[PDB]
């Protein structure tokens, strides 16, 4: 029963999930979910704390998870100690609380507006048409979970795809994750022992979905050092 | 003569080189071609001894070197201190071997004949069809040829392209490489000094030229953690 | 005005960017351009000091930048402790001169003609056609533009794009970069405090327009090694 | 004048250096101080945010820059994402605060007395003594300073060398840093526009007289696990 | 009770652990325990499957776990794939073995045999006397003990000192460990749940107890290149 | 006849060795030797092109290769892409030419004479008188030696050990290297065709005698930032 394909997915990264579980049961985090992150996705992908910018030099406010492509990024900035990314390398971001309750959703709904809003460019390619904007995955990180009855997240999470602050998925460590379906068109919320792991597969599945990285207009960040002339 | 784009050729990842030819002579092995393909084959590329896995729970028997996609892998399992790697992400598997006779050949055609019988997923892409699975590489790769004849060598590896055991490719260092033409439609054996580094850029000419890994069925692996409603 | 768009531009990569402005000052060169473009670069892209060499034995003269793609490359050789590149690897090809003058013009437009008249070999894939050859290209790295009047500079700097030896950018540190536009189907210069970094970007447009490593022909090399049968 | 060995120190990790500098601007801080450290120290040394433990399970509280033997140390811990150190590893502890006042210097004694209360070990040598105990230095690191007159400073820092709290070196960035002369017997400030590359030059002094790490008494850890027989 | 020291002990290299906890249950090797060595090793150290030479162009049978000196080593040889070590360099020698038995103790005793048969040099240092030869440790690396009794263990563990054989430490996992104490002058055996990482300290205590690697005679390997004149 | 010292020792690093002796065909150089000792000297140890700077503000020539204290060195500087080393942390200077010849001798003589010159610190230990100045290894590498004659070398070669510009140790790569022995008291020539690996093992054997880095006075560098009261 070891050599089961079961088995090995719960293996799968086992020990920087044991430190997930040990600080869900201190509570009864931030670092956590970075470093768990990092050792899940593939080499494509890092996750980090940081801010988010525009070429319109607008800013997000800092953001507890930014998932972002490092392969083909041309840039990120670094402020004293602090990361700021170009909105168009973002692929998901993440509010990280305690509880998973009401006001913590609100939160999160708001943070990922936040980046949503922000200006993003797309170039055409040889001469193909201009890549659709990747949509920005949006979600909540927490340890516990406040809302026991599956109504009572269920009716606090029913969000319409148009609205910028949707939370496409979300974790309470060990107890639940939550994602939303198009085939079902919905929402759905997953009670599950092993919900890290599974929330990280889903996780997984809807960034390979995501589409790929669009062409930067690079000279859109370029402006900010030298005009152009039409 | 030294800037000779034949010395080059044959000067790349020398070292790697003679240890394999020094083993030859010792016999007169396994670590040696899993060195030697890590230094030959680019980025995207790993090879490693390993165990193959489906997302139906059926696994290979152990494989002397399988070749897989490290860049674009979701996940690699690591039991014990075993590599188990899924189905999705292999490129290439081999049977190593001392001698290169008619039952190694066999024996090499049911390891790769194993690991080709594992049930392999792929979805479509944003609305594509879903990509064609990749042409999995078999071969075998020994030290000394036991067949000098030609045609007595030729005769043991005549299989069906539809057969799940037919090699692709193999080598006795420093002696012999074969592989299969598809122009040509045949078994093709070459026996020179430099069989190695030919076998080696052949093999990446395969590889080139199997496909894009597809895209893995992600939720295939984990409906091993949870159900799915339909 | 620190957490300036702007600001974050400049600061990027100032250790690098320093380098070169002592240099500039010390004149008042080759390793600082090496290690500002691996610093500026995506991780696709790798700039050396290095020959090139195709599959039909001919080598360039010794580039004093070339940047290559090390992520896809299937090869690339060290005679002694020389890099050789294989030209289908070759993005950009640059030379290094301490002033901008018209001799060292005409210097990197020979530089950069003999590459391009290197053999490119290029495969269909599965079955499309064989992708069209990149565009290599060709510039000028220098410390003082010693032609300070636009107009003197505008002048020796117009060749067709038809000409092997023509050079799509280059600047002078710390003063001027100039660069060939499409749209405008001219060239451009544009003298800038920050030319350094304006300069960079520019490059990283380029880059991003070139277009994808055609398929090596894989063959065409290994035949240095060994014979075919039609 | 840029071959002038006083150009050398002050270019010295010159952008670790521009990063507190701009944190120091902004305030117009703890991460910065940690890569300052990591960047300007000798291999055996390691700086980080830490706890420190001793063998009788008694713990400080957060340390915000520890200086640690990374090279000779038998263990570190880890926490969950804190990082836990033997106190027979430390060399030095330091408080990082915004601003130098009397307030946070006794906020910085505190911690430096809670460290150097901790218990440590130390074995003979084959049969030799058993080493003296280091002098753990302790530190207070700040962006601005709040005691202009370096009398209203000088009093304040006024401690005897017997007191477990007492400070031997500190800096307010690109302003000041004070220490403390055995020669002298007594504190002694320095108000310098380079004072951030001289603070740190006297702590690789202070670090180089500490003397080497003496032998941890492994078993005074490891009786936590198995009792022993007298 | 997590922050209790006994906690920290206990998840320190927690994976390693569990991996070394899994083969004991899959049995009811060799490369766990050099993963586990080389994890709870400070970097001084090594740990590898190895062949041991001396400068009398002899050699040991391979060793499943040699822990050498890599820091400080003048040089290693690569055979192959195989690792070749100066005796010189040698610090403590391992049979590994499914089960603790008579039969597997005099094996282990028997390798250990072989490596301190080997000559080793030592030379003067400036003038001081040459260094004492370090004293290697041997031992014993299983998964299951199969002499529960104390007594039936300690009968045939108990060895003199002089004995070039003599097993100063080893481990059944997750079950006992024993050493020999200079002070009881005698072999001690200890049964505890958690003997692999006592086992592990107890290792940690008699390295820093070895001493400090004596000055190779470099000149006794050169002279298998080229004669010397008295 | 491959498990013999004698074959080990000289398949040792056996590629960096080739890279040296195709130079020395293509001649019939500097990076070569850098790269050769990188690979046979221990960690300790680092072998750069470099200048070499003291604590009054002196500076050597260009140093070809400098074989310096990477482990316990407290500072190295970089102007450009220079790199400036204090001479406290230099074990030994080598001149690198192509052939070996009286002129060259004399070349060699005045690179180590003016980095001999140089005024190194050493400190007192805790208290333990200062620490004898390590004596600085001199040499010159050569590709072809143009002295044939054995007495033609041994006279242009026999100079004081009072001289500031005596060269302890140098080598015509395959084919011969010399060294200055004290108990003979003399220079000593050797031809052999392995001399490339002989001279190595000649220099880490005088390295392992120079003496352990003395303690350098970070105050007489931290002098030319601040003053200091007496």
């Amino acid at each position: 029963q070891d050599w089961q394909l079961s088995e090995l997915l719960e293996n799968l990264h086992a020990d920087v999930q044991h430190k997930l579980t040990t600080v869900r049961k201190s509570f009864k985090a931030e670092n956590v979910w970075v470093d768990l992150f990092n050792q899940y996705l593939p080499e494509r992908y890092r996750a980090s704390r940081a801010f988010v910018v525009d070429s319109e030099n607008q800013f997000s406010e800092q953001i507890d998870v930014v998932i972002y492509d490092r392969q083909y990024s041309p840039f990120i900035f670094h402020y004293a100690e602090q990361l700021i990314i170009p909105a168009e390398s973002v692929y998901a971001v993440f509010e990280v609380k305690q509880t998973l309750n009401k006001q913590h959703i609100d939160a999160a709904r708001k943070k990922v507006a936040s980046v949503r809003a922000l200006h993003r460019t797309s170039l055409p390619i040889p001469v193909h048409s201009p890549r659709e904007l990747i949509g920005i995955i949006g979600g909540l990180l927490t340890l516990e979970n406040e809302l026991k009855i599956p109504d009572t997240l269920m009716g606090h999470l029913d969000h319409d795809k148009a609205d910028k602050g949707m939370l496409n998925i979300g974790c309470a460590a060990d107890d639940c994750f939550f994602y939303y379906d198009n085939d079902h068109q919905r929402m759905q919320v997953m009670q599950h022992k092993k919900a890290t792991t599974a929330f990280l597969f889903e996780l997984l599945s809807q960034l390979q979905k995501c589409g790929t990285v669009p062409m930067i207009d690079i000279h859109a960040y370029g402006k900010w050092l030298t005009p152009r002339i039409s």
